[PDB]
């Protein structure tokens, strides 16, 4: 059975160089990104004021256009530059800038990837951005700010063309994955080790992703706990490393040297925030 130590080893060794990388809600937890699910926080009892059929409704459309408002109070709640990335997103940076990063694919829709500094050419935001928008008719792209202007204020924005209700470009239900999402096939089998961070592998695609890199191919989960596919039927290459994302993190961190310039980096980039 393989370990972190191992795995440090390779990537150091440089034999690791092409490295995916799937993360879900849990690298956005220290961040502060309030679950709608748990109780106690500005967006829980928010959206309690509407009533719900059930927590997915948010994300479903035939309910978006009865009406948005919940999923709008969501919107504003996550509007880029009210949510810092946290050490975990800023390893995953530091991954790319030693040309590691193959691709990072995320079911996040917080968008701090991106903010972390990866370009949106590394970047598969799986379950959508809201740095676009798009009316729900007359079809028209609308970047990011365009919108934000009534978003924060309440209102709910519109083509000043249809007056049709523009909608964040977050996956709903119903539809298919963006585009982007063609790499599936390319970056896996490209793939030479995977790392997966904060992910119940619970969603779809991730949970069949992961059987995708090739035969012998380690793949490093750092988790609360073992999920998916590494708990149901495990390769030998498999390296679990349980606890704290973050505890987990700083932990490789240090085996592979880069402590130091880690900090170096949150430096940089949080005097900047
Ligand atoms: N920040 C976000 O964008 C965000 C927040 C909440 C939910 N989501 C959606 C929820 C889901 C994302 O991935 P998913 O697999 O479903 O997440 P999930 O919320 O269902 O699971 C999170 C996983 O991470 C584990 N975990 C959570 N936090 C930590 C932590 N702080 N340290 C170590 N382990 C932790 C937890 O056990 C679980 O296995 C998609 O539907 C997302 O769109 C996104
Ligand atoms: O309860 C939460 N998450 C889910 C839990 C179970 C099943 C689906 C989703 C869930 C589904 N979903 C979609 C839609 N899906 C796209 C992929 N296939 C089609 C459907 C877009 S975003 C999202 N989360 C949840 C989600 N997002 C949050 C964001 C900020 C704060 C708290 C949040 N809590
Ligand atoms: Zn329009």
């Amino acid at each position: 059975k393989l370990s972190l130590q191992d795995v440090a080893e390779l990537i150091r060794a440089r034999a690791c160089q092409r490295v995916v990388v799937m993360v879900g809600a849990g690298i956005s937890t220290p961040s502060g990104i309030p679950d709608f699910r748990s109780p106690g926080s500005g967006l829980y009892s928010n959206l309690q004021q509407y009533d719900l059929p059930y927590p997915e409704a948010i994300f479903e459309l035939p309910f978006f256009f009865h009406n948005p408002k919940p999923f709008f109070t969501l919107a504003k709640e996550l509007y880029p530059g009210n949510y810092k990335p946290n050490v975990t997103h800023y390893f995953l940076r530091l991954l790319h800038d030693k040309g590691l990063l193959l691709r990072l694919y995320t079911q996040n829709i917080d968008g701090l990837e991106r903010v972390s500094g990866i370009p949106a050419s590394k970047l598969v935001e799986a379950h959508g951005t809201f740095a676009s928008a798009t009316c729900t008719v007359c079809q028209r792209p609308f970047p990011g700010e365009d919108i934000r202007a009534d978003v924060m204020a309440d209102r709910v924005p519109r083509c000043p063309v249809c007056t049709g209700v523009v909608k964040p470009d977050i996956v709903f239900f119903g539809e298919p994955l963006p585009q982007r999402f063609l790499l599936h096939v390319v970056d896996f089998p490209m793939a030479d080790l995977l790392l997966i961070l904060g992910t119940s592998l619970e969603v779809e695609p991730f949970a069949s992703l992961t059987e995708a890199v090739r035969s012998s191919v380690p793949r490093l989960l750092i988790n609360r706990d073992l999920v998916g596919p590494l708990a149901w039927h495990p390769r030998s290459r498999d390296v679990a490393q349980l606890g704290d994302v973050v505890h987990g993190v700083e932990s490789l961190v240090e085996l592979l040297g880069w402590t130091e310039e880690m900090r170096d980096l949150v430096q940089r980039e949080t005097g900047k925030l």
